[PDB]
């Protein structure tokens, strides 16, 4: 099939059944974790959000499914990654996705569970927007 | 790795996962679907002793059916990639009359618009498989 508006939606539907899963279901341990801090401080550290975005966004959703333990959750994730890296390359919004991925972080550490889940919805919902938004503006 | 507790408890989390996402976000096209009610008959066709026959076609169909429901082609190719595992699973303990009873709850609280309920009920019976599987792990 073709590169088109369904198999956009189609990813970040996946992403938000899997991703919010692991982060309502293991808040606690990915709240707790060193990887987290070091996340936030990779965006905190800069003012822009170009290097910093492709690594800290890796590594902040590959963390909600990891703190999962569960190692068919994190294979599966890792199926779809490319299919999940082309769709994030399909339309640059590093200023803004980091702002979100930064606001969620300050949710989990504060303790926001209710939050941060409504966060990463809010998110992943904001990507996809603006990605069918400018699926013509190539 | 090994067919143990860790396998077993980690097949039945994904099917929370991925089931409970598309019976929550597509209630209404499962509640009104043919093939829901198709099953359901299935079901009540035979007595609730009878459920072996019954069991393994009105299980795969009723489960699957909460997928297929979503029309995410994604999310149906990754349950249809992890299906063998499921169906392994489920093959380690025998429970088709009380599974069979599961089933028909969890489809009236759907038909009679209950999300709440059947979203309750999905859980539970998931949750029930895994505990009577986890208990039986070593009874062979
Ligand atoms: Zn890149
Ligand atoms: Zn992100
Ligand atoms: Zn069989
Ligand atoms: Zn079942």
């Amino acid at each position: 099939g073709a590169m088109d508006e369904k198999f956009i939606r189609e990813t970040i539907e996946t992403r938000i059944m899997m991703e919010v899963f692991c982060l309502e279901n293991y808040f606690d341990k990915i709240a707790g974790s060193e990887e987290l801090l070091e996340i936030k401080g990779e965006i905190d550290d800069v003012a822009a959000a170009r290097e910093i975005f492709d690594d800290s966004d890796e590594r902040l959703h590959k963390l909600f499914i990891r703190a999962s333990g569960n190692e068919l959750i994190i294979s599966l994730y890792e199926k779809i990654w490319d299919r999940i890296d082309l769709v994030r390359h399909l339309n640059e919004r590093y200023v803004v996705s980091n702002r979100e991925h930064k606001e969620l972080i300050e949710r989990i550490i504060s303790g926001d569970k209710e939050g941060a889940i409504e966060k990463l919805k809010e998110h992943l919902k904001n990507v996809e927007a603006e990605t069918i938004k400018n699926l013509y503006t190539y």
